[PDB]
């Protein structure tokens, strides 16, 4: 297998639980911690934790992602895609993220094809507009995924089941997150590998 990446919010686990969990990486937060988040201690990633992972041989993805449920980040459509693109890209070079990187704008929602026509793709179109088509990731589920695809928008692709038929990857999917898991006390969900080219930092 191509192996599988964590991702987490809740705080930041050592190099060496990663690989005792079997995992080859992370994908972290290149985001801000809403206010009375304070549980959120892997937001944003670091430049101390980043040196650790790389110098540990684990491989790093960014994903973003600063509100939730009714603040999901795509309510706002093309000003919202601008600010949180910005925001990304700022935090995403300060934790020493290369420009040959991507970043996964997330899409943590089911949402109909009329909030994804009307909002989804005004705010994509603005993460394409801020860091370009080339570095522009979508988290989002199976469907998320063909509409974006058939549209053009995004790069990469990583599959949430939130709206995915059970069983379905959907081919263009970079990631899948498939899984109620802690390392070293931190909640993660563990995500499977399915392009050699996934938008690791290297
Ligand atoms: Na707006």
């Amino acid at each position: 297998s191509l192996g599988t990446l964590l991702d987490y919010a809740a705080g930041v686990i050592p190099a060496s639980q990663i690989r005792a969990a079997g995992a080859v990486g992370a994908i972290r937060y290149v985001s801000d911690r809403r206010p009375g988040g304070a549980w959120m201690l892997g937001k944003p990633i670091q430049l101390s934790e980043a040196r650790d992972l790389s110098g540990n041989g684990l491989k790093i993805v960014s994903c973003y992602q600063y509100g939730k449920g009714s603040t999901a980040d795509w309510l706002g459509g093309a000003s919202a895609g601008v600010q949180h693109a910005r925001r990304g890209s700022e935090l995403h070079a300060a934790a020493g993220g290369p420009t040959s990187a991507p970043i996964y704008a997330s899409i943590d929602d089911n949402p109909s094809y009329e909030q994804y026509k009307n909002q989804i793709v005004p705010y994509l179109r603005s993460w394409e507009s801020v860091i370009g088509h080339q570095r522009t990731g979508v988290y989002a589920n199976s469907k998320t995924i063909d509409w974006a695809v058939n549209d053009g928008l995004g790069s990469y692709f990583w599959q949430h089941n939130w709206g995915s038929p059970k069983g379905y990857t959907h081919p263009a999917a970079h990631l899948h997150q498939v899984e109620k898991r802690k390392v070293g006390g931190v909640g993660v969900d563990v995500n499977q590998i399915l392009k050699p080219q996934f938008g690791q930092w290297a």
